[PDB]
């Protein structure tokens, strides 16, 4: 559990605009600017050179601080690789070229439930896991809009809290025991111990059984 994390998703705010039903979502607004500074000034004692996406459940383009939060990566992480994440609905040319020159590197695009083209990448939405192992604890740190650090994308319900970087370092919660066991546990296929993941069915995503098949 030495390494540190390679991606952390920051939610910077919680609020989408769409209802998929499909998403937690369905079925505070936005992140206080001193919590992100304390979390750039993290990262930054850090030398945090990883992924940075701004995204957990809730749409970036909504948070009306959004070009303060880029433009600080840069000044506190500059190694660091500043991804968004978006249903696109609020995505101008104008935002973009903004945002570009801000710091993000990539816009990977989802146009959801309804309704710099190079950096651009367009998607669009269209047991036995018991024993499988999981290697998303081991790369991945969620921090969510009041500071919560949860070890994976799907833990919506916070079901796994490790600490909160508005009363701790990121660094240290990491490296805490509850965090060190759970990516232990998990790396060695308990999924069926933990309340997280005994029910969850990724099978792709940081997994050994990843490269079979297809
Ligand atoms: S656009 Fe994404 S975050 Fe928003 S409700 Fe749909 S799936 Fe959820
Ligand atoms: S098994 Fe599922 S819920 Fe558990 S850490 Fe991995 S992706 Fe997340």
């Amino acid at each position: 559990m030495d390494k540190l994390f390679s991606m952390i998703e920051v939610e910077v705010n919680s609020q989408c605009n769409r209802t998929c039903w499909y998403c937690p979502n369905s079925v505070t607004g936005e992140m206080d600017p001193a919590l992100y500074k304390t979390l750039m000034e993290q990262l930054s004692s850090l030398d945090f050179a990883g992924r940075i996406s701004f995204h957990f459940y809730g749409e970036p383009l909504l948070c009306k601080n959004l070009d303060l939060f880029v433009g600080m990566t840069t000044e506190y992480i500059p190694r660091a690789r500043p991804i968004i994440y978006t249903n696109g609905d609020f995505l101008t040319e104008k935002r973009l070229q903004t945002l570009t020159e801000l710091g993000i590197q990539k816009f990977i695009v989802t146009q959801h439930a309804g309704a710099d083209k190079e950096k651009v990448v367009y998607l669009d939405h269209s047991a036995s896991k018991a024993n499988m192992s999981c290697m998303v604890p081991s790369n991945l740190a969620v921090v969510t809009v009041l500071g919560n650090v949860l070890p994976c994308f799907e833990d919506f319900n916070q079901k796994m809290v490790m600490g909160n970087i508005g009363e701790q370092h990121i660094s240290d919660i990491w490296h805490n025991d509850k965090f060190t066991s759970f990516r232990k546990m998990l790396k060695e296929g308990h999924r069926g111990k933990s309340d997280l993941c005994k029910n969850c069915n990724n099978v792709s995503v940081q997994t050994e059984e990843q490269y079979d098949y297809v």
